[PDB]
This record gives C-alpha cells, sequence and structure tokens, in this order.
DNA sequence: ATCTGTACATGTACAGAT
DNA sequence: ATCTGTACATGTACAGAT
DNA sequence: ATCTGTACATGTACAGAT
DNA sequence: ATCTGTACATGTACAGAT
C-alpha cells in the first residue's frame, strides 16, 4: 500500500548515527566561534528546526536546519507593505538594521571557521539570493546539507498580523496557544529590500509536529498511534519527487505542503480522524485539500492569514495548473511516481 | 437534580472579591516581612495551592491555602521507616534550626509562626488573629473576621529541585489519561517537604517532614482531560470538577454533623476521585449528561476503598491513607453507613 | 553614571454575572 | 450568548543602591 | 557563564506472538 | 501480514558543579 512506500522512506539507525556525528561536531564548532570571538553574534544561542527534528525527514538524513538565533533588546518594526510577514527593524552598531550586511557578516565568520575544520569534508555553499541561511555541504560518508540560519528573537508580543494566525483554539487549544503565543518571536534576513526581515515560527512548528493530537497521549507509549507524521511523508514525498522531474514545479517547496497540513490538522482536529487504519483516505483527502488551494490559488501562512503563499505575484497560475494536472494524474493511476 | 445543589455550592463573585482583596493584603504584608533580612526565611516564595485556586472551593470563599516555600540548595533526605511519605532532612540562614546535620521542623515553624504573629499584631486595618496551633498541622492559620469568617492557612514548605524521591517513582500514574510528556514535565518540577508535627511522642517527632505535591494537584485540577480542550472556550465541558465538589460537600456536611468522622478529610476524597480520572481517562466518561452515573461511580469506588480499608496516596502507592494505624475500621463503617444511607434515599443532607 | 530587585503593564483562561 | 473580576505568567520601568 | 549528568521522549531494528 | 516487547540511538530540558 502506502505502507510499503512509508517503508522505503523510513530513515535508518546507522544512517540517522552517521550523519549526526559528523553534523553536531560542524556546528558545535560554528557556535564556539561565534561565542569566543569579540563577535558581534557572541550570545547567539543554537536552536534546532525543521524535518529532522520534527521526525518528518524522508528518505535519507541529508538536510539539516539550525537557528543561531540572538536575543536584540526591544526592536521596533515596521510592516513592509501590507505584506505580513515583511519587517524593517530597529554591538550589532555597523549593521535601521540591514539584514543583508548582518548576514553578511555572519556568512564570512562561517566560511572562516569552515576553512579551519580539516577533519570533515565540508564546504560553504555559493549564496543563494532568497534564503537566509548559510548552507554547509557534508561530503565525509555522502552528501549532507547544513543550513545556518541567523535569527533575531524577540521577547515582545508577537506582531498583529499574527493576531489571528495559528488558528489552534479547536485542536490544540486556548492554553497551548495562549503559552506558545507567550514565547518569542523570530526574524529571519530573507531578501530576494536589503534591510528586510521575515518572521520565522520554525520554534512553533516544531512543537506542534511533536504535541500534534487533541488527545495529550497521541502517538505516546500509553496512546494510539495517527498517521499525521506519515501523511506529511508522503505529500512531501509526492511533491520532492514531481519537482527533481519536472522544472515547471521550481517555485513549489515543502513548507507549502507542510503549510496545508496544518490547515488540515485544524479542519479535522479528532485523532480518529487520522486513524492508522484510515491512512489512505487521509492522504487521499489532503491531495483533494491541496488541490482545492491550487484551484482556487489560495494557501494562506499558517501564522500569518493575510500573507498567500499562492498569490499570483509568488506562483504563476500556469505552474499551479500543472501541479494541479500531475497531482490528479498521480492520484488517479496507483501513484506510479512512488516506484520510482 | 445534582445541578441544584452545584448552583447552591456555586461561590459568588461579590463574596470572592471581598475575601480575596482582604486575604491578598494580609498575604502580601507576611511575605514582606519574611523577606527582610536577618529573617531566617528570606528568599521565601508565594504558591497558592488548593481549593480556591484549583476552582474546587464549594458554598462560600472563606478557606485559603498558600504556600511559602523556601529553596534549600545541598539536601539529603532519609525516608523514616519505609513509610514512604516521611524524611528527615540534612546537610547558613537556617543555621539556628540544625540539630547537627539534621533540619528540625518544629524549630523552623516555631520561628516562622513567631514571626507571622509579630506581623499580625502590627496589620490595624483588618480584623486578624492567628488561630492555635492544631497538631499535625504544617500550616500557621490566620482567623479574618471581613464580617465573615475566612481562614488562611500559610503552609512552610522546603523546596528542592532534584529528581523526586523513589517513593514516587510508581505515583502519578496519568500514562493513559495526560501522558508521558506531561507526567514527565511534572517530575522535572520541584518537590516540597512540610512539617509532619505531630504531638504523638514517637522518636523523631520535631524533625520529620512530609512530602507535599499541592503545585502538581494543582496543574491536573485545571488541565483534567485527555482532549486539550476539555472544559475551554472551543471544547467541551466535562462534569470532573462538579463531581469532585458533590463529594467534598457530601463528606462537610457529615463532617460537621458526626464527630465520628473527624479522622476523614478532603484530601481523601481528592486522592479517591484522582484514581477514578486515571481509571476513566475519557473525557465522554465524565459528560456533564450524565453527572449522577459520574457521582455515583465515585461513590461506589470510595465504598469500595473503606470496606477495603485501602486509598493508596496518588503520589506515593505505599502510604495507605486508610491503613488501619491511620483511622479506624470501625470510623471506616461509619462513613460507609452514612455514605450508602444518603446514597439511596436522595442525599437528604444535600438539603441541610 | 550604571545596575537592579520590585512592582507595574499586558494579556488571557476560567468561571460567574448579565 | 456576551461581559467581567480574579489569578497567573511574562515583559519592562525605575527609585534607590552601587 | 559554560559544561556535564540524568532522565525520558521520539525514533528504528528485529524476534516472537497474534 | 500486523502487533508487541526489547534493545539500541538520538535529541532535549534542566539541575548542580565548575
Ligand atoms: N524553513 C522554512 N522554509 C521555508 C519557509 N518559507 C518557504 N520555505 C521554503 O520551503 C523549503 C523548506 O525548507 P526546510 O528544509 O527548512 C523545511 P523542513 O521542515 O526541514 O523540510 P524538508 O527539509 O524535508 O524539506 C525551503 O525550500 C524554503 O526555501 P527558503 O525559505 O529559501 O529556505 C532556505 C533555508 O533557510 C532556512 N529557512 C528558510 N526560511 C526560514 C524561516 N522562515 N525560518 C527559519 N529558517 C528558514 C531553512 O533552513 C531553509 O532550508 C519558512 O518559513 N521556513
Ligand atoms: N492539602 C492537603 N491536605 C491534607 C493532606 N493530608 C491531609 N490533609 C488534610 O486534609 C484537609 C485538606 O486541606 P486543604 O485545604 O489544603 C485541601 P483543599 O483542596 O484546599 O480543600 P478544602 O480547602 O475545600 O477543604 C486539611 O484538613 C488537611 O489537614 P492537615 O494535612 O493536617 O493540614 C492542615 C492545613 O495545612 C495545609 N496542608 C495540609 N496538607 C498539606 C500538604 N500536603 N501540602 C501543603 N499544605 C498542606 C492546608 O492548608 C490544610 O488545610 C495533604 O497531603 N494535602
Ligand atoms: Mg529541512
Ligand atoms: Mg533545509
Ligand atoms: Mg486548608
Ligand atoms: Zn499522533
Ligand atoms: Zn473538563
Amino acid at each position: 500500500k502506502l505502507k510499503k512506500v512509508l517503508d522505503k522512506l523510513r530513515l535508518k539507525r546507522k544512517d540517522i548515527s552517521e550523519a549526526a556525528e559528523t553534523v553536531n561536531k560542524v556546528v558545535e564548532r560554528l557556535l564556539r566561534r561565534m561565542q569566543k570571538r569579540e563577535s558581534e553574534f557572541k550570545g547567539v544561542e543554537q536552536l534546532n528546526t525543521g524535518s529532522y527534528y520534527e521526525h518528518v525527514k524522508i528518505s535519507a538524513p541529508n538536510e539539516f536546519d539550525v537557528m543561531f538565533k540572538l536575543e536584540v533588546p526591544r526592536i521596533e518594526l515596521q510592516e513592509y507593505y501590507e505584506t505580513g510577514a515583511f519587517y524593517l527593524v530597529k554591538p550589532l552598531s555597523h549593521f535601521v538594521l540591514s539584514a543583508t550586511k548582518m548576514l553578511s557578516k555572519f556568512r564570512k565568520i562561517i566560511k572562516e571557521e569552515v576553512k579551519e575544520i580539516k577533519d570533515i569534508d565540508v564546504s560553504v555553499e555559493k549564496e543563494k539570493p532568497g534564503s537566509p541561511a548559510v548552507t554547509l555541504l557534508i561530503r565525509n560518508p555522502e552528501e549532507i546539507s547544513v543550513d545556518i540560519i541567523l535569527a533575531l528573537e524577540s521577547k515582545g508580543s508577537w506582531p498583529i498580523s499574527t493576531k489571528e494566525g495559528l488558528p489552534i483554539q479547536g485542536w490544540l487549544g486556548t492554553k497551548v496557544r495562549t503559552n506558545l503565543r507567550r514565547e518569542p518571536f523570530y526574524l529571519v534576513p530573507k531578501n530576494a529590500q536589503g534591510e528586510t526581515w521575515r518572521l520565522s515560527f520554525s520554534h512553533t512548528e516544531k512543537y506542534i509536529l511533536n504535541n500534534h493530537g487533541i488527545e495529550k497521549t497521541c502517538c505516546e507509549s500509553s496512546g494510539a498511534k495517527c498517521c499525521r507524521k506519515e501523511c506529511l511523508k508522503l505529500m512531501k514525498y509526492l511533491l520532492e519527487q514531481l519537482k527533481k522531474e519536472f522544472q515547471e514545479l521550481d517555485a513549489f517547496c515543502s513548507y507549502h505542503v507542510k503549510t496545508a497540513i496544518f490547515h488540515m490538522w485544524t479542519q479535522d482536529p479528532q485523532d480518529s480522524q487520522w486513524d492508522p487504519r484510515n491512512l489512505s483516505s487521509c492522504f487521499d483527502k489532503l491531495l483533494a485539500f491541496f488541490l482545492e488551494c491550487l484551484r482556487t490559488e489560495k494557501l494562506d501562512h499558517y501564522f500569518i492569514p493575510k500573507f498567500n503563499l499562492f498569490s499570483q505575484e509568488l506562483i504563476d497560475r500556469k505552474s499551479k495548473e500543472f501541479l494541479s494536472k500531475k497531482i490528479e494524474y498521480e492520484r488517479n493511476n496507483g501513484f506510479p511516481i512512488f516506484d520510482k
């Protein structure tokens, strides 16, 4: 079934162990260098985010996301247009706090430190505009990416654009939501302008992934297992496979699928609506939801409701119809792409 | 119905507001006086516990429980004869209470009590005295006349941040109800020790402390569902707390009429219902529409505890609150007859 | 001048009041 | 159904201390 | 302030039971 | 084939020591 696919996607203990040991060496070293120097990033703290740390990494342990976040007292935001997600922001003297200038110095430091590593085969990938990350390419056994993500940490209440976000009230509840919104919020230097930062809720997304049930015992050793994470794996795999074959899908990414499933988990809050016995129905209903997002050109950021990830401005109508045909096809033919 | 009883039991906002305003003044003042330097209790922090703070206080807001707890870093416990709940404490602002390396409960309580009495004398704004010391209490109890009687128990507590004592390893069996993450997190919170302060005449009388988990009990009362939305504004209401109120009321009413029941206390009913909440973890087994069944099944459980002389501390499984050594079988049979009677005759005592 | 333990400012769940 | 007082958790301002 | 030790949740691998 | 129990591996929060 889709069970055999999940078997293939399942990471191996051996591989996890080998990847993690190399990754931690490099990260531990980068993190130390940010402290030890008369460095403007002294104080930066490490936060592990994304799939591997959410336990929804598929295929291989080869992509790791780490936040190097820095406490910045009493900063003042100004929303960059009515975009909801992008802001100007107001030790760091030489960086309005310019995202690009801060990222550059951060990146310079990392590059320098990477040169000094003689026990691991590791380089710094050429910069992509649009990435807030300094990406490391590690080879030692085989290929592993590590994104080192610079983040400002603010302790204020979250910005107004998120007031109506995180609609978990009927699923995870009001106490969970109030507590989550008492955690700090993050600003990440995302930039295709050079002074614009972007809100990040990776920390919150991680908590949700690991506390995802309406029952406190969902997926615990004295609870019942659900198939919420397995659906997310399957959906991510369908996208990766399609994306590797079709250049038309360059504008799509796994965050789109993650956002979609957060909305489905809200819409279907009950653990019994994600029974492992109903993996197919569950996967199928997720596809149907994703297709509706494509058809209506609408997939709101889960934390920032006015920010449409499927706006015309971000992803072209044709790209959306293209992905629809390809999903509808896979869906109506037993997912041939799951075999390749 | 039982609904009409709960109507009577429901506290009133007016009463809550008047009681709370006076109580907080007194407590805030006592807490400040503890913080004056060359007080052995400098550092003590306030923790509100018990019914009122659990929202299961019934009838009137006239009893408040407050913990004045003090962090004591380097701590060695010694269990008092395999009892599970009682300990000597060992190893400084506390210098004067030490007998060799042993922290004297009674000496510490006495000084605490002396301070409080002194501070209470200086309050001319509120009518408040210190109740005569009751054997077995870790508390300095304040009697306030707000033209209404209000008790405040100020409970002296040691706070240890270490892992909880081994006697609790098998306690707090919430795994199938609240879950493993909740349990792990709760067990990462500190544990508390309060003076046992018995007047029996047994060895180590004045140096024996007792474990308290009031802080944990509070969290459970306010996060009591298998669903995170139990009793929230986008969830379904349960009758878990309402059963606890009803059971508490049946005991209070009986206790106020019968001296035979002096050995019984509300903690017995609280412990019983914690076991029932574990046994029946699903929110749907505490549907408000099934209040009678729910109340009835709790009574039946409590009666079985009385008949078999067994009600294990929820946190300390080997400590039987209904042992022969604590409460007489005759006392237990007496309470059984009275409950069985109320149960089989429309609860006439709810009408008094 | 800088630092800080204390108290205030802000936000919301719970439950009672309307 | 909507409104409201209390309790509680977290952030931040500041007179008195250094 | 940084570091380590402890405890346990979330995983995977595999054998015996169903 | 699926479930259950055990073993083995990693991540992560926090307390006590330095
Ligand atoms: N993390 C993240 N990615 C986002 C966001 N908005 C769009 N994206 C893009 O979606 C993809 C997801 O990348 P990740 O690997 O981080 C997500 P995962 O849960 O680990 O899942 P898989 O590893 O299984 O896929 C990427 O293509 C994102 O493109 P990008 O935004 O340029 O990401 C570049 C890298 O920088 C980090 N990063 C990006 N956005 C953020 C963010 N908001 N907060 C923190 N880190 C971020 C990350 O390492 C990424 O790989 C979005 O909000 N978050
Ligand atoms: N809390 C508590 N009480 C216990 C315990 N073992 C016996 N008791 C006695 O039961 C009664 C319940 O006292 P509370 O008022 O704290 C319980 P509530 O949920 O607030 O319910 P109501 O206020 O609606 O009744 C008391 O009579 C206890 O008597 P005690 O134990 O001799 O102590 C007298 C007072 O001291 C405080 N106190 C008692 N035990 C503790 C404790 N373990 N931790 C902290 N404070 C405690 C309390 O103020 C009591 O009134 C037991 O384990 N817990
Ligand atoms: Mg990733
Ligand atoms: Mg990544
Ligand atoms: Mg009391
Ligand atoms: Zn689950
Ligand atoms: Zn409830």
